């Protein structure tokens, strides 16, 4: 009888690189205001959020998570053919089918690497990361690319008062590579999807297929210039519920992922949560009882809401404000629509 | 100082259960030839295709991997709740998010375990194993649940020459679990992202979006009728590429799997290709020097190509028809639009 041959594994792994891409467009609340009659010291309270990137037409999820890419890369001292796989967690890339990743994988130059989309929504970075760590320990990678990247004005409602105005668009990366010393604590990591409706779209896309198509034979498009709301799906939430979930629930998620670390809350340089809300923040760092010594990023207010890319765009934005982190723990945890989540511990490149 | 903590590893992994779903409405090349003024002798020459399989509304993305899915756990002796992953590889669930995979796996119990759906096409399935195989041998999880599964027929154009005859509907799924012998060998899987545009979609659905929402609030609805061709995005191919492809670049791919696996031709049980086309197939095959004794997966000529789908419901069919195949080699390959690919050669539950 045949035995299969396997691959051998490295002790651990670790993060070697963060990259960022951020629109130039920082669109201030008094823009969006108006559509869902609110103000900007309403938003700023709310939410606190004074601005949020807003790409362009040009800046298209691939674009945007290449440019991460490229800057991960230099950081990492590596270049694309170094990567053994990229997987990109996004929502927004506009097909169906071929994935982003397969155009990100040939531009940045890691051809012939494996090349995947995710989805798991806000959670993606982290879910991204928990895949990165898993293909390393087993030897399938050396060194795993990941981008948490969306346009997600491209499926925002401006008359939507429950989430569009906290939405903004960009990329963040991370390199994962083949470590001596463990870099990368346990995953925490789940699913609730018997709350799949808390965060969704307004409808399938199938109800947009029926009614163009049905349009298009008969030659009646009622239904359509007729329509009140949008026909195209938007992003939707129970604010509230999310409130209650990303705090109260997740904080208990955050005290696993700290414990399977072993680890504890004063041997933190840094708390990473997904950028979903000030207020999910703040409220967060307080149950969690850090000492004034952790660093707590809150990028949202700048940058806004940016799902996947939330996490390392704020992780980005930390070592460029603090570069003496480099090499301390810091606590990621995100979080959103399914509802899914994924927590870590890791060593900051 | 501070040392993170590392999950214990499984010396291996292995396929423990397959299960499918298959829509009873088998379709045969009669029903499709107008449109596309064809015939039955032309499509059987062309493709091998007798029926393919189209699911009913009702038979969602969801329902059919729901399916598929408690028929593995069945097969295993396991319950939904002993599943530590689920990884549903589909290109056609109608959400940008949340995941189809966050609802599947809540249907079948195996909340909280985390859930992702993964984009890769045709070697969905492959990639979706080469992920399992990782997350067990890094001992992230113990079992995990994987799940290729498309409805088509969604996004198929009846007029369409190039693909949409080809494609059927249906879902296949297997549970890989930690081992004490290496029932996976290693993946080989890649991208060539230069070719993205080979497989694709006929345009994007932003242009979609922007069709549908201009005439929405503009009233103007030219250009929604009096569109020759659908604006509903649907699956397109350069058929001689992707064939001249796969007896290029594909064949080769596969014999790489047989030698990063230690394994040769007359090791093998079955093969069980990606059910693309029965000449591709049969060329692979005779490209192999595969021996009498080897059983070859022909499922395409009643199931039609259904993607991710085709390698599980495949192997569920040989296994249904030759129960002693249990337990013996099998050479598994996936390639679609990306391009993207993914081959193991695997050990039959």
């Amino acid at each position: 009888t045949v035995t299969l041959k396997q691959h051998e594994r490295p002790a651990a792994s670790r993060i070697v690189a963060v990259g960022a891409y951020r629109p130039a467009n920082l669109v201030p609340n008094e823009d969006l205001i108006g559509p869902i009659d609110s103000s900007d010291e309403w938003i700023r309270q709310r939410t606190g959020i004074v601005t949020r990137q807003r790409a362009t037409a040009e800046e298209t999820v691939p674009v945007m998570a290449v440019g991460a890419a490229r800057e991960a890369l230099e950081r990492a001292g590596l270049q694309g053919s170094d990567l053994d796989a990229v997987i990109v967690s996004t929502v927004t890339f506009p097909h169906a089918t071929p994935s982003a990743a397969a155009l990100v994988a040939h531009e940045i130059g890691a051809t012939p690497a494996p090349a995947y989309d995710v989805s798991a929504a806000c959670a993606g970075y982290c879910y991204g990361v928990a895949q990165a760590d898993a293909l390393v320990r087993s030897g399938t990678a050396r060194h795993v690319l990941v981008v948490g990247v969306e346009r997600l004005s491209d499926v925002v409602d401006p008359t939507d008062r429950s989430i569009s105005f906290l939405l903004g668009d960009g990329a963040g990366a991370v390199i994962v590579a083949a470590s001596d010393e463990p870099g990368i604590s346990p995953s925490v990591w789940g699913s609730d999807g018997e709350r799949w409706s808390t965060i969704s779209m307004t409808h399938s896309q199938l109800e947009l297929r029926d009614a163009v198509e049905h349009a298009r034979t008969t030659g009646d498009a009622s239904a359509i210039t007729g329509a009140e709301g949008m026909l195209w799906p938007t992003l939707r939430q129970d604010g509230p519920s999310v409130f209650r979930w990303a705090v109260w629930s997740m904080a208990k998620v955050a005290r696993e992922a700290l414990d399977a670390a072993g680890v504890e809350p004063e041997d933190l340089a840094a708390f990473i949560p997904h950028q979903a809300n000030m207020r999910i923040i703040d409220e967060f760092a307080k149950q969690l009882k850090l000492p004034e010594s952790v660093v707590v990023a809150r990028d949202i207010a700048d940058a806004g809401n940016t799902s996947a890319a939330s996490i390392p765009l704020a992780m980005h934005r930390l070592l460029e404000e603090n570069p003496e982190l480099s090499g301390g723990l810091a606590l990621q945890i995100g979080f959103g629509a399914g509802l899914v989540y994924g927590a870590q511990v890791v060593r900051l490149p």
